[PDB]
């Protein structure tokens, strides 16, 4: 229609960019300064997930609203088929600090073979990363100095990247397939941060000891973005979607969050914890033994009063939505199924939109509207309160009033952002693992 804007796709990542043959897993965010940051997996050996690859994290920035982008940089790169996989972006408005979190695996590990627990051990009241030698003896890293099982200092030290130094000389890396001391083979949550609007990034902080329980096998970032709560008593809380497997391998969503500007993180309960299934069975994420109720990658948005809604990949064929009244610490027992929104078992993106649409608060949603990763569709969901829960909290529901096909053919993972001009930016997998496409759309287009 007249005045509709949908830009022609640009390949923001593609084979050869930064000398990476493949790319997957978009994250896209507009900073407080108005800069766009796009992060992605630079999959170096093909498109496959860990452990069958060597994956680094790449970032591009735009200072002109997505019209032009910088030359990119690799910000995390582990050796020898140790991979960082699945990024997410969020910023603390108070401090201006931008966070990027990602899942990390040592060489040979990935989602399906991750070992149990955090990979840390408590010694005398502090958690220390464990290392193992060829005989299986256990060592700890205490302030980057390696101690043996009898608390004798060894000749080894580490750094935040896992480099392993013998008397100060680098000899290997604890994440490789060859090191004399290796980390536990499991997932780790890494966090890096930027205080200069994404130009430079810290080295990784391994926060597994704060967020990963002893019964979780995988715990990973659910890629895309986080939020910082705007309304109510949890205002300022930084909320990052995640998901994990239990000892039986079954997946449940949750969020990690920080009330102290990213210094410390905690994991909330899953919506699968004390979840009441359709006909009344009660499950929990620690004991879940069936495939059907699994809840996996997810993204979160905030309601007008501060209530959270967690939108989740799942096995029902349709979108599932959980509700939290306590800032992501727990969820209502009922997970809603929205049969207006097909969900083919793929990541989705949902964001708050800053302006009213048709007099209502709104969200913007992106996923493949199909029974496969195709027919990429962007929706505007209007929020309406429809009475209250038994506990008196407002009950909010979405009206998917506007729905627009933006990508015929292949469409997999995606990430939205609102732009400074009020339009919507979208970075999406329009190929399995090669070109990642960026478009800008206005509301007139989305409503057409
Ligand atoms: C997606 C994908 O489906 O395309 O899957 C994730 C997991 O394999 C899946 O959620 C497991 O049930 C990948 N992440 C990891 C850590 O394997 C994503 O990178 C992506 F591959
Ligand atoms: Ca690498
Ligand atoms: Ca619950």
């Amino acid at each position: 229609v007249e005045g509709a804007v949908k830009t022609e796709p640009v390949d923001l990542f593609h084979p050869g960019f930064l000398n990476s043959s493949n790319y997957r897993i978009p994250a896209l965010f507009k900073t407080k300064e108005g800069t766009l940051i796009a992060s992605i997996d630079a999959r170096r050996h093909g498109g496959a997930d860990a452990p069958n690859n060597d994956i680094d994290t790449a970032v591009r920035r735009s200072e002109d609203g997505g019209k032009t982008w910088d030359e990119g940089q690799i910000i995390m790169d582990y050796p020898d088929k140790s991979s960082v996989i699945d990024t997410t972006l969020i910023q603390d408005d108070e401090t201006g600090r931008i966070f990027l979190l990602v899942t990390h695996f040592p060489s040979k590990y990935g989602f399906w073979n991750a070992g149990l627990g955090s990979g840390f051990k408590n010694i005398d009241g502090k958690e220390y990363l464990c290392l193992y030698d060829s005989s299986g003896k256990e060592f700890t890293v205490r302030e980057n100095v390696v101690y043996d099982k009898d608390s004798n200092k060894t000749e080894y030290t580490t750094n935040a990247l896992g480099d392993l130094f013998k008397n100060g000389t680098k000899i290997d890396n604890i994440n490789s397939s060859t090191a004399p001391l290796k980390a536990k083979g499991t997932s780790y949550i890494n966090l890096v941060y930027s205080d200069d609007d994404g130009k430079t990034w810290s080295e990784p902080q391994n926060i597994n000891f704060q967020v990963k329980k002893d019964w979780m096998k995988f715990l990973g970032i659910a890629p895309g973005r986080g939020i910082q709560i705007k309304n109510g008593e949890h205002k300022g809380r930084i909320v990052v979607p995640v998901y994990y497997t239990n000892e039986k391998g079954k997946q449940s969503s949750a969020v990690i969050y920080s009330d102290d500007s990213g210094k410390n993180w905690t994991i909330g309960e899953s919506p699968n914890d004390n979840r009441k299934l359709e006909n009344g069975k009660i499950i929990n994420s620690k004991t879940l033994s069936d495939d059907a109720p699994q809840l996996t990658e997810c993204q979160v948005v905030e309601m007008p009063n501060g209530q959270l809604k967690l939108f989740m990949r799942n096995l029902s064929g349709y979108l599932n939505i959980a509700t939290s009244f306590d800032g992501g610490a727990t969820w209502d027992e009922t997970v809603e199924k929205d049969t207006n929104v097909l969900e083919p078992y793929c990541q989705l993106s949902v964001i708050n939109y800053s302006q009213k649409v048709d007099g209502k608060d709104a969200v913007i949603f992106s996923n493949p509207n199909a029974r496969s990763r195709s027919n990429g569709t962007v929706r505007i969901g209007l929020i309406n309160q429809v009475g209250t829960y038994e506990n008196g909290e407002p009950k909010y529901e979405f009206d998917w009033k506007y729905n627009k096909l933006v990508k015929p053919g292949y469409y997999a993972y995606s990430c939205l952002t609102e732009l400074s001009n009020g339009n919507i930016g979208l970075l999406y997998e329009g190929t399995p693992s090669e070109e990642m496409s960026y478009i800008e759309m206005n509301l007139k287009y989305l409503e057409s």
